[PDB]
């Protein structure tokens, strides 16, 4: 049960640091990605579809720096891989001043 874990602990970034190319091939094109949550605009968390991996399943992430560059590449990437409205991966902008 992933319910009993360290709740009173800081978000250790997100999880495992991956590259954009690894993201595309092993996750994005496989449809196992639900959404891309851009946390504090520093990086993007690859959110897995609820069922594939739990919270304890340890989510993956990648640094972008240039949020603009991330978005241009993502929307191009989607139109290349034939992603239409249903497979379009929702981009959720996150920015807590705490981080």
């Amino acid at each position: 049960m992933g319910h009993h874990h360290h709740h009173h602990s800081h978000m250790k970034r997100s999880g495992r640091e991956i590259t954009w190319k690894d993201f595309v091939n092993n996750y994005l094109s496989k449809g196992v990605v639900d959404r891309l949550e851009v946390v504090n605009k520093r990086f993007v968390r690859v959110t897995f579809t609820p069922g594939k991996t739990p919270v304890d399943g340890q989510y993956v992430w990648f640094n972008i720096g240039s949020v603009d560059t991330f978005e241009r590449n993502l929307e191009t990437l989607q139109q290349e891989l034939g992603i239409e409205g249903e497979n379009r991966v929702p981009v959720v902008y996150i920015a807590e001043s705490d981080g």
